[PDB]
């Protein structure tokens, strides 16, 4: 069982993305998380964008846990320095049919009154109570406070290439991040179960948010689009 | 408390260097580990490069084991086509004062006679029967028959950014293999238990080798050259 899909670009009605909240394709092919009118990215924005099927990356009469490989691109652009950018985006893991959750810090997959677990990669760019510096890559497991963390300097405008890869055999999830105008490398990685701590069958996608209205701060913004998006799994069992 | 180095380029008769067999730096800074004659790249050749001083990976005392980082850039020139090139390049980790092994597919590291324990990460070219297809990168604990491989896709005579990490806490050696002028990305992680493996003082460094003459093919070669190298290390205690 090898389940593949690849996108060079998005377009509208895309019968294979669900789109929710804020999440838009622009007419140039890009996957805009988070809202921006007229070049310009505005606070209070979340939005998450999943693929239409749902994976199995377990099955329980096996036992066995499948392996994956995502790779996709992003660009953040943060026209207002100051005070401070916010809030970032992720990839994540989730079971199927889920609602957005909480904006700001949470990313719009974390819901307080009735949380889901997940597992997801996160690109922190705003330093909320529970986070060292920013910016950072993280690796949250049904939680934002990241299991492990590493910082990078953003290419604010720039192109990020991303490899996220899981081994069942190791339970090793390593996740690299290549901004190839600058040049830099970014890795991390760890040891995380799938199977202890999500369903047999998951969706798989992306959500970000922008500043919250609480923190009072209309700059507090950022763009978060998706260039490019392919993803493969393989289930042995 | 612990080491760091930084190579951003070779000086001929560099003293912090212990250059072994066919190991030479050019005249325009590069360190080449096997033998090239007037920009020709020769068989039957093996080198090793090692760091002069030794580093101490793990402390029996307090058990504990360090954790590190390398960075370092090569470029792999393929001249000959046909019928194959060979061998490949590897960093690895081996006790201190030990001598080049066998060459051909074993990269001048394992010594069948007296074997000596080893942590490698191999960049093999030549596919012995040992190996999956070639090129491919691969993780070696005492032996040339990787735990993990992985496929890519050479940049013939082009550069190559390599970051190999190993963090102490969860075990996890990943590396990740870089073409910037191809764009593309190749990662592999494994678990090693360096404690298990390893004596609590090594020697880092590289090794390499050329087409063996058993093979009776004087194009099996290429060239096998290390353009700079960062290295750091972190023991708590
Ligand atoms: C919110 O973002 C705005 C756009 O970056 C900031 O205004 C810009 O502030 C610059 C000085 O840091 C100034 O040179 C730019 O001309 C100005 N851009 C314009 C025309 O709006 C804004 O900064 C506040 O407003 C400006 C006008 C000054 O009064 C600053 O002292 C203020 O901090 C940002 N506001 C905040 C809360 O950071
Ligand atoms: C492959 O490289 C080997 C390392 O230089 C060559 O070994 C020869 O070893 C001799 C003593 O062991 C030494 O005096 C020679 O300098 C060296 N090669 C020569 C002759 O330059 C090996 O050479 C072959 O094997 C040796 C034992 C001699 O019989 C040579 O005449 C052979 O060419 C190299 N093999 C080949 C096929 O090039
Ligand atoms: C070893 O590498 C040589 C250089 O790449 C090969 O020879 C070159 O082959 C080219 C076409 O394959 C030909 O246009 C070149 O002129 C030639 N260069 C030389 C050495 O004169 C060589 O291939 C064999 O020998 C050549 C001359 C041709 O006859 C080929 O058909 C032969 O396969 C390579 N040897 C092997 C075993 O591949
Ligand atoms: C003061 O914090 C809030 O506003 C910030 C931007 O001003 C950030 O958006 C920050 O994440 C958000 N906090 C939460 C919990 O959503
Ligand atoms: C036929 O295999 C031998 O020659 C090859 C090059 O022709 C390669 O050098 C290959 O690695 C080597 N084998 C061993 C065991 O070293
Ligand atoms: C934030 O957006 C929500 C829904 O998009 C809206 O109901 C709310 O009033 C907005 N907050 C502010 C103060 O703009
Ligand atoms: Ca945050
Ligand atoms: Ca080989
Ligand atoms: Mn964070
Ligand atoms: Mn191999």
């Amino acid at each position: 069982k090898t389940i593949s899909f690849n996108f060079n670009q998005f377009h509208q009605n895309e019968e294979q993305l669900k789109l929710q909240r804020d999440a838009r394709i622009s007419s140039n092919s890009v996957l805009e998380l988070t809202k921006v009118v007229n070049g310009v990215p505005t606070w209070n924005s979340t939005g998450r964008a999943l693929y239409a099927k749902p994976v199995q990356v377990w099955d329980s009469t096996t036992g066995n846990v499948a392996s994956f490989e995502t790779r996709f691109s992003f660009s953040i652009r943060q026209p207002f320095p100051r005070p401070h950018p916010a809030d970032g985006l992720v990839f994540f893991i989730a079971p199927p049919n889920t609602q957005t959750g909480e904006g700001g810090g949470y990313f719009g997959i974390y819901n307080p009154l009735s949380p889901y677990p997940f597992v997801a990669v996160e690109f922190d760019t705003f330093r909320n109570t529970w986070d060292p510096q920013i910016p950072h890559i993280g690796i949250d497991v049904n939680s934002v406070i990241s299991t492990k963390t590493v910082p990078f300097t953003l290419d604010n405008g720039g192109i990020a290439n991303v490899v996220i890869k899981y081994d069942a055999s190791t339970k090793i999830l390593h996740v690299v991040l290549v901004f190839p105008s600058l040049g830099t490398i970014y890795t991390i990685a760890d040891i995380v179960d799938l199977k202890q701590v999500l369903p047999e069958s998951v969706n798989v996608g992306f959500s970000a948010a922008t500043g919250d209205p609480s923190g009072k701060q209309r700059n507090a913004t950022e763009t978060h689009d998706i260039l490019s998006w392919s993803f493969s799994a393989s289930l042995p069992g």
